[PDB]
This record gives structure tokens, sequence and C-alpha cells, in this order.
């Protein structure tokens, strides 16, 4: 199994892609961080789905939370402190 | 207790969702603004009621301020300095 | 003292609301240009009355002048250029 | 010298209130232009007198021509393209 | 054949440029590895195109992995542990 | 003929200043080399320019390669092995 993760750093126009050997049924945020280099300090959001907003930029703070996906991809945005 | 803060980053089209550890009932805008990066130089308006009006943007400015939600939501828009 | 502004920002449906600790009688177009991020390059029109036409949206200008309200309450539209 | 404008944007039910400071016995449809933001595209009528008709909206598209008036003010009906 | 690369050390502005004697069409991770001083701990990210995204900064781990490229140059971003 | 040679050693904030009696439109690595106590196992780059990114370091490990230059100085860093 594997997922991709697409994320953006702060202002940067250009996004980061990393392949996660974790299927994405069962992708969670600690997975993700496992995977940075300094994971620590940012604030992580994904592109996620609200039922009155539509498409949304979710904040998922705990390591053993489940990351929102389509087809395999995960999009993330990550600000730094 | 949980409040879910669905907000928007000056003219940025896709809105950010974060969720904070206390009960709309007493949520403020302080509570709001230490889950930001850098709460700073932004004023902040909420979705709100007026009497004549009916659904307004209201600017709330003082972190020990309630703030406005409807089932458990608040929805803000941010706009920078 | 405080004064209630309600604007409208070109042709957004939803109403914004501020609140100005200044009296209405005192309140003037600088002192809500004041509370506003940008408020350079803009058009102000005021909720205002002429005698034969009734009720008008007036433009002010000039920022030491002061704002038509009702029982406290300014309404404005905004027109950006 | 100061000419007062009471000027109706296509359907809307509120007129809106704009001071010029060229006096009526002067003031041109390009000196009322210059005072909106988005001049352009519209057709512009004015508050008038025929000869037969009385009270008629006369429309009048070049900048240099003088604007009919009645004590120092001008009513205008914008129809916008 | 040769491969020009173009790599970035972390937040060091001014890019490192590389020629590794292997032709673009058959550069791996481990040839330019190879070139490094020290090549541990560091993750290795390099342009390249998603389909939904455009140009990204791929990482790329495994030694034997071919290198993105386009006209015999490769560009890179490395984080250091 | 004489050229200036700025050289930093791996992290040391203070370059070390030679100079070499060989004009820099000749100059070569290994006219640098012959001037270095312990030449051997280290990588050695040379501000240069490039197309696309303008000011990058390039290797140079060939001794009878010119190295560049401006207004006869050459900048280098070491890397040791």
């Amino acid at each position: 199994g594997e997922t991709k993760v697409i994320y953006h750093l702060d202002e940067e126009e250009t996004p980061w892609l990393v392949k996660i050997p974790v299927p994405a049924e069962r992708i969670t945020l600690g997975d993700f961080k496992s995977v940075l280099q300094r994971p620590a300090g940012a604030k992580y959001f994904f592109k996620s789905m609200d039922q009155d907003f539509g498409v949304v930029k979710e904040e998922i703070s705990d390591d053993n939370a489940r990351l929102p996906s389509f087809n395999g991809r995960v999009v993330s945005w990550l600000v730094s402190s």
C-alpha cells in the first residue's frame, strides 16, 4: 500500500511530493510526520470536505488521526510556528 | 466540549477548519486566536445576526468576547493588515 | 459612547458590522476609515435624507465630516476603485 | 460653486447623492462622470424640459455637454449596458 | 553522456552545480549521491511533474531510482537531518 | 600575471586568500592545487554562472580545467572528504 502526499510549506508556491508506504485507508498524521525532517512546531492542514462549505482545509494535530484522501492522494498545507 | 471554527483568510476561496476543545457556549476570540499561528495584525469578523439586517459579519476585537455560533459552529473571515 | 456601523462592500450581499467607540453625535468619516484595513481608493456612501427624495445614499469624502445616523447606527455602502 | 446630483442606478429604488464642486451653471456630463467609480458603458439621462411634453428624462452622452439643473440640483437616471 | 545536477543545500540561496558522466536517461539517485561528500542523513527532492499540480519537488530515497530531468539537467533540493 | 583566489575550507567562516602568479585568463584547478598544502581528497567548487540559475558554485575536478573568475579573482569552496 502507498499514499502520495502533496504538501505545501508556508507560502512556497511549489509543492513537495512524498510517497509513504502505508495505504491511504490507514494513513495517519504520525505516518506523514515520520517522513518529514522537522515535523515539530508546524500546524498541518489537509484537503477535506465539510457538509455546508464543501472543500476545506482541515487542521489535524493528533498523530493517531487518519488523514483525508482522494484516490490515494493526500493534499496538505503546513504552517510553521 | 468542542467548537468547529470555519475561517476564511482574506480573499482565499477555500476555507480553513479548526476544532477547538471549548464548548461553543463559552468560546471566546482569545480561544480562537490561541490556535492560529499568527493571530496578530488581522481583524476578525464572525457570522452573526442583526435585528434589522439579518445575517451580518460582525467584527470582534476583544479576546475576552464570546463568539457567535450556530450548532457548535463559528464562521469567521480574517482580514490581514 | 458607541456607534454601530453596518457597511456593504461593493456588491456583496452580506453586510459587515463594526462598533466604533465614538458617540454617533460626533462620529466622522475619518473615525470609520480608521477601523477599516484598507480605507483607500473607495468611495463611501451613507444612508441619509433629502428634502425632496427622502431616503438617499449620500457620498461623503472628507474625513472631518460627520456621518448621518439613526439611533446610534450608521449604514454605509463602499464602492471600490 | 457646488452642484448636487441625485442619481438612480438602473432599477434601484434608493437614489444616490453626490456633491460636485462646480457651479450648476457650468456643470457638464464629464464633471459628473469624473465622480463616478465606473462611468463607462452606462447611458445617462437627466431631468429636463420639453416644449410639448413638459418634464422629460433627456439622454446626454457628450462629456462637454452642460447638464440641466434646477436650483443647483441635477437629477439623473443611469442605465447600465 | 553527461548530466548536470543543480542542487540546493537546505536554506542556502546559492545553488551548487555538478556534472555527472552518466546520461540523463539513465541517471539514478545513487549516481548523484556518489559525487556528494556526505550523502547520508539527507532527504533528496527533485524537480518533477504531477498530473494535477504541475511542477513539484518529488522526494526520491532509493539509490536505484531514476532522477527526473529536463534537457540533461536535474534540479534538486537537499534537506539535512 | 596574477590571480587572487579567495577560498573557504569546509564550514570555516573566515576565508583564505592566496595570490597565484598565473593570469586569470589561463589559471587552472591544477595551478590552485599546487599552492595548497594538502590538495588531495577535497572537492573544489568555484563561483560561476548558470544560464537559468545565475550565480552558482560549480564543481571542478580536472587539474587542466580553467577556473571561472571575475576581475582577476576566483572564489572557491573546498569540501573535505
